[PDB]
């Protein structure tokens, strides 16, 4: 049963499809795909074959599906040869010690070439090291509809069916123990929940099975399972191990996440550069437009779309809380979060969200926060206030190589839970002529001391009317001001700053241009307490608390 496995991925030259053989193969029981397809034969052999996609999407898609396997498959056009759709998976592939096996399709063209083609399929394919292979063997020659090298050539079906029992070893895991399995892959339905596939650690599962969750702590309990075949992922009562087992029920769930038994196990490493660095909860809209502008409010529409992104963002995670309508959204970015927001927003979405909080992971002792490479680019004398608040943000400098041409480069090594805010004041320094993105490096001890505050407050309102001249060129002598002549509020919604650490509770009813805040730095910008509400139309600012004395209440 378990050492006549064998769990393969095949690789996509621009011609999609290998079926051809992806196909045929289904030749003794059993556009397009895709996962699994795990064909049966002798002359039992189980192999659960997982197509790597001819596309990459992001933020470590393809390195996770080889997670599952143990070898690999490379399907190329002896017309053509190797392309650039390859490259991108083989290099990869090769990272675990994946013995390839190659194929050299369409041999039946008129304009094919094996021995060339072989020829490439070495040059480009050694320069990435490997270091054996060598053998590589493989080195099939394989038709569609189905006299030149190898071999040549009975039912071109059957060779091949050699080349993986040969080369191919079964996945070295443990049948007995306790259970352990690490989700690969990932994708979701409109009434399932979530769903697992992945790759059988340790042990063996039972469909009606209390488990445990790992990365955090979750004890939530199994319902249903599913084995698969042919093109179909097919219903079964139990199985064991070393298999691409698919499965449902379990909450959330997500890529990465480990999960064992509930007795005696615990846990599963292997992240390994997938694990996100921000987070920030997702609220369904209680404030004071609550289905106004917008049109997908109830909580489970939403719950439903951020699940539905989990599909395609392997870089998001995404985690339930105690409170129903709620939910902690996790990714490797600030920039790859607001994106899913902003996405949403304009798809008609009344929702709101809390403060980007950083992951503080753990490697080692230190709770290493997380750090990113800036690079900024400014005017000479705007230089004195930038370099001045960075190094108040404990950002260190690396590099400031001056161009000479009335301009300087700055470089900095910068922690994330630092960088909050700074791209609203990075622009009013520079009057916009500054300019600077960046990327994410990775984690490092404790800046220390917790220091990526802001302050001071803001000023907020304790009507639902509309601001007036009467009210607003007064307000704004306390400080600056986000709204003009003219717009509906609410109790709670920050319409401007104070000019010191005082929060107020203003009348508006009772001019200067405003500030035009953007989605970014509007969540840039809140405290912790406070909450960014966002209609597909405005951008709000609300405290989570509405009034001077309910502000005053949950200060205990
Ligand atoms: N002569 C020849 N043509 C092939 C062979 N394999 C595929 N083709 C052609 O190349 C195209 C790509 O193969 P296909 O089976 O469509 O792969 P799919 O994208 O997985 O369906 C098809 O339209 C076939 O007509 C082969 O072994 N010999």
């Amino acid at each position: 049963m378990i050492e006549k496995l064998r769990n393969i991925a095949i690789i996509a030259h621009v011609d999609h499809g290998k079926t051809t053989l992806v196909d045929k193969l289904l030749q003794q029981s059993g556009k397009e795909r895709g996962i699994t397809i795990l064909a049966k034969n002798t002359a039992d052999y189980r192999i659960n074959i997982v197509d790597t996609p001819g596309h990459a999407d992001f933020g470590g898609e393809v390195e996770r599906v080889m997670s599952m396997v143990d070898s690999v498959l490379l399907v190329v056009d002896a017309f053509d040869g190797p392309m650039p759709q390859t490259r991108f998976v083989t290099k990869k592939a090769f990272a675990y010690g994946l013995k390839p096996i190659v194929v050299i399709n369409k041999v039946d063209r008129p304009g094919a070439r094996p021995d060339w083609v072989v020829d490439q399929v070495f040059d480009l394919f050694v320069n990435l090291d490997a270091t054996d292979e060598q053998l590589d063997f493989p080195i099939v020659y394989a038709s569609a509809l189905n006299g030149l090298d190898h071999e040549d050539m009975a039912e071109d079906m059957t060779p091949l069916y050699q080349a993986i029992v040969d080369h191919v070893p079964a996945p070295d895991v443990d049948l007995d123990g306790p259970f352990q399995m690490q989700i690969s892959q990932l994708d979701y339905n409109s009434y399932v929940g979530v769903i697992g596939i992945g790759r059988i650690k340790r042990g063996k599962v039972k469909p009606n099975q209390q488990v445990t969750i790992i990365d955090s702590e979750g004890k939530t309990r199994n319902a249903k399972v599913g084995k698969v075949l042919g093109h179909l992922g097919l219903e079964r009562i139990e199985t064991d191990l070393a298999e691409a087992g698919d499965i449902v029920a379990i909450t959330e769930l997500n890529i990465s996440d480990t999960v064992c038994d509930t007795q005696n196990v615990e846990a599963l490493p292997a992240l390994s550069v997938d694990e996100p660095t921000v987070s920030m909860f997702f609220c369904v809209n209680t404030s004071p437009f609550c289905g106004k502008e917008g049109k997908f409010v109830t909580s489970r529409q939403i719950l439903d779309r951020l699940n539905k992104e989990l599909v395609h963002n392997v870089a998001l995670r995404v985690e339930e809380t105690e409170d129903a309508d709620a939910f902690r959204v996790s990714g490797r970015g600030e920039l790859h979060l607001s994106v899913l927001i902003e996405n949403m927003r304009r798809e008609g979405f009344e929702l709101a969200v809390s403060r980007p909080k950083v992951i503080f992971r753990e490697i080692d002792g230190r709770k290493q926060e997380p750090y990113e490479n800036v690079t900024l680019d400014v005017e000479e004398q705007h230089q004195g206030s930038v370099m001045q608040a960075l190094g108040e943000r404990k950002g260190d400098l690396k590099n400031m190589n001056p161009d000479g041409k009335g301009r300087v480069r700055l470089d900095y090594v910068i922690p994330s839970r630092g960088l909050i805010g700074f791209r609203s004041e990075f622009m009013t320094m520079t009057s916009g002529t500054g300019l600077l993105y960046s990327t994410f490096s990775h984690y490092d001890d404790v800046r220390p001391g917790e220091v990526g505050q802001r302050q001071n407050g803001v000023l907020i309102s304790n009507g639902q009317g509309k601001a007036v001249a009467f009210a607003l060129f007064g307000l704004q002598d306390r400080g600056k001001l986000f709204l003009g002549h003219g717009a509906e509020v609410y109790e709670g919604q920050i319409i401007g700053i104070h000019s010191r650490s005082n929060d107020l509770t203003v009348n508006c009813l009772t001019l200067v241009p405003p500030i035009r805040m953007t989605l970014e730095q509007a969540l840039e910008f809140i405290d912790d307490d406070e909450l960014v509400e966002v209609t597909p139309t405005s951008i709000r600012i609300r405290k989570r608390h509405l009034t001077e004395n309910d502000r005053r209440r949950a200060n205990r």
